[PDB]
């Protein structure tokens, strides 16, 4: 497999995923500065869309197809084709800091912003400093707690690696799909497949590497909780059914800090990527929100 497929050609992958038939929406990459996107149906997005730790924007693809709707799908700094950074710093307080300007350029109508994972509490941040811009936030599978856990576990493997020396390098496309397929053996192939198509670049060499950095490390998680306190924006939780990552504690503590909780919805059979595991019951749970 020769590859320098552009980056749209499976979006009918996507579309069958959806369970949504007729022509693909128009999508096209934008980018202020650091922060690299892809802008869904034009140029006035309803929804902004925050992807996961070792994701990409593409990750929305299937719920942004099926959901019809302009929508603004950000990559991440250290991931897709944002840049990275020396510091290792993907907090969500510093995400925050690089996107809130390039939302209000690219995005200054959008109410609704959905994250998963990092890009849940960067939301957080986001709806803290710049309220004026986030009406209503939906967190996929993420608290500010559940995160703190999820760093604290990993400081050691985070601690190692950061001294190892280049990024990986590895030897084709499969043996990346290999390690993909040992994380998740009980999903589709073809959806792995794209996953690691889009999270993936091959070099000059004829080897390839992921398109995200390895993060050192995290952010301020009781500055978050301050953020939650002070925040309007009603906020919806969905949590995988399969997914530890959250705890019934962890619901009832957001429940008690925030503002306006308008409740968890727990999807069965997913895991923590609720969008890449039952991507078409979180279209429906994102339009309920659009009421
Ligand atoms: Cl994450």
């Amino acid at each position: 497999e020769l590859t320098g497929l552009d980056e749209f050609a499976l979006l009918a992958e996507n579309a069958e995923q959806a369970g949504v038939n007729g022509p693909l929406p128009e999508v096209e990459r934008v980018q202020a500065g650091a922060i690299s996107a892809l802008r869904w149906g034009g140029s006035a997005p309803r929804v902004i869309f925050l992807h996961g730790g070792g994701q990409n924007a593409h990750t929305w693809d299937t719920v942004i197809v099926g959901l019809g709707e302009p929508a603004l799908a950000v990559d991440l700094p250290g991931h897709g084709h944002s840049a990275w950074r020396e510091d290792g710093n993907y907090s969500p307080q510093l995400n925050s800091e690089t996107l809130a300007p390039v939302l209000r350029e690219l995005a200054p109508g959008a109410e609704f912003v959905v994250g998963m994972s990092l890009g849940g509490l960067t939301a957080i941040r986001l709806a803290a400093m710049a309220p004026d811009l986030v009406g209503e936030l939906v967190l996929v599978d993420v608290t500010p707690s559940a995160l703190q856990r999820h760093a604290e576990l990993t400081a050691e493997q985070r601690g190692t690696v950061a001294l190892m020396h280049g990024e990986r390098e590895f030897p084709s496309f499969q043996a990346m799909l290999d390690l993909t397929i040992a994380a998740a053996p009980h999903r589709d192939v073809k959806s792995l497949r794209r996953g690691v198509f889009h999270n993936s670049r091959r070099l000059d060499n004829g080897n390839w590497v992921w398109r995200y950095d390895a993060i050192r490390t995290f952010g301020d998680f009781a500055g978050l909780w301050d953020d939650v306190d002070a925040l309007s924006a009603p906020i919806t939780l969905v949590r995988g059914g399969s997914s530890g990552f959250v705890t019934d504690q962890d619901t009832a503590e957001l429940h008690r800090r925030a503002t306006h909780f308008r409740g968890v919805h727990i999807v069965e059979k997913s895991g923590h990527s609720v969008q890449s595991d039952q991507p078409r019951a979180l279209i429906e749970i994102v339009r309920g929100v659009l009421d």
